[PDB]
RNA sequence: GGCAGAUCUGAGCCUGGGAGCUCUCUGCC
């Protein structure tokens, strides 16, 4: 998975 | 119990523009 963590681009699993 | 969401607007991780890991709020069954 694609997500945005502290307006960074972060991965969490797929 | 199980499921589904979650950001410079859920906390940490020394590699981190991120295939991995801890933990937790709210809704759903």
């Amino acid at each position: 998975r694609v997500r945005t963590r502290k307006g960074r681009r972060i991965r969490i699993x797929p």
